[PDB]
């Protein structure tokens, strides 16, 4: 729950990270470590509560992300790190790294909030992920109640309009991103920032959009067990344990079934087709008529963001990816629509 998460701050970091963005932005790596060295004397996360110890991973985060931007892997540096990061990782059966949900629904909003730098344009991630997650998890609860529902049941119609609905959350999300984020200042002076992490003997990516749980949303609605070679499907495997604890059964279960939209494509060619049907039909195109709402603008953003004269220093997000993967998800959902049209085409 994320309103008791933001409101903490376990490590006294409150003001440090008003200082923040002015340290990273004249270089001074020496206070960045002298913190780090600080934190690991001064708190026995041992006896951290579940809430305190994924506020303490946001902020560490954080500060262990501003010193891998100018190249020093944290850990090496500050190798008393390791034992303190276990320890939280022990509490939170997370990642010893923070996530876009730290970074964002976890994130204070207002003076507390937490930014890597000074320029607004950090803005339209940090409210771009603050707004999806928390209607893409009320859709994952309400497209998981699908399965178990009729197509001919009205209640089946109304779960798939409610999904649809909180998915839109999603889009909010994305199109506050458009509107603040300037391409080029991301690649420049953001997305250092997100880089990989090796924290004993492993590499942690860093925040990424692909975080939220749209993904969670796809294995459920329309992937399923039907790719199982797909690359899709391996970053949806590297991506389950970065996920909240509370997410990872959905995402397992549904990449080992078949998808509602599969045994809903039975069930219609199985069954009188009656009015109700194909209103329930038509709210499963509906929900995914919304994903694309989100892939195509976001498709956009990201090749404008990687083009010749925008790109920077990198060729990838922070998960390692090219446009080419967004390209191979948005055609996945594209040619999930051209099912359901063709199905519901008489
Ligand atoms: C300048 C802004 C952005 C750029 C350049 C960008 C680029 C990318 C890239 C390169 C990937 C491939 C995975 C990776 O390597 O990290 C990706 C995946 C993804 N990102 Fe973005 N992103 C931006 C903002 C956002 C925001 C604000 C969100 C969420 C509100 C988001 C949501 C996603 C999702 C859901 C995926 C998984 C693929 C999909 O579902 O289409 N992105 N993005
Ligand atoms: O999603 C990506 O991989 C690139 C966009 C991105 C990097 N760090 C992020 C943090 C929050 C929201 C979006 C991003």
């Amino acid at each position: 729950i994320s309103n008791e998460i933001s409101k903490l701050d376990p490590l006294n970091l409150d003001a440090f990270f008003n200082q923040l963005p002015s340290l990273n932005q004249n270089l001074e790596v020496s206070l960045l470590i002298d913190k780090l060295r600080e934190i690991t004397k001064s708190y026995l996360p041992t006896t951290f509560s579940i809430n305190d110890a994924l506020a303490a991973t946001r902020d560490l985060g954080m500060i262990m992300s501003s010193v891998r931007k100018l190249g020093i892997q944290p850990v090496s540096a500050v190798s008393d790190l390791e034992v303190f990061l276990e320890t939280l990782s022990e509490i939170t059966n997370m990642v010893p790294r923070e996530t876009s949900y730290h970074y964002g629904p976890w994130n204070p909003i207002g003076e507390r909030e937490r930014r890597f730098t000074h320029f607004p344009d950090e803005r339209g991630l940090i409210e771009g992920v603050r707004i999806a997650i928390p209607g893409i998890e009320l859709a994952i609860r309400e497209i998981n109640q699908l399965s178990n529902l009729s197509l001919n049941d009205p209640a089946f119609e109304s779960l798939a309009k409610s999904a649809a609905l909180h998915v839109y959350q999603a889009v909010d999300g994305i199109g506050e991103t458009i509107k603040k984020t300037d391409p080029y200042v991301f690649s420049h002076e953001l997305r250092p920032f997100f880089d990989p992490i090796r924290i004993g003997g492993k590499s942690y990516i860093g925040a990424g959009g692909g975080q939220i749980p749209l993904f969670v949303v796809d294995v459920k609605l329309w992937l399923g067990n039907h790719s199982p070679n797909s690359e899709y499907v391996s970053f949806i495997k590297d991506s389950v344990f970065y996920l909240p604890p509370e997410l990872r059964p959905i995402c397992v279960d549904s990449l080992l079934e078949p998808s509602v939209i599969n045994q809903k494509f039975a069930e219609f060619g199985s069954v009188e087709i009656t009015d109700q049907v194909i209103k329930g039909m038509e709210s499963l195109l509906s929900v995914i008529q919304v994903l694309l709402k989100f892939r195509k603008p976001h498709f956009q953003l990201a090749q404008r963001t990687l083009s010749k004269e925008n790109r920077g220093n990198y060729t990838t997000g922070s998960a390692g990816y090219t446009n080419s993967f967004n390209h191979m998800v948005l055609e996945f959902t594209i040619e999930v629509e051209k099912q359901i049209r063709a199905v519901l085409a008489p």
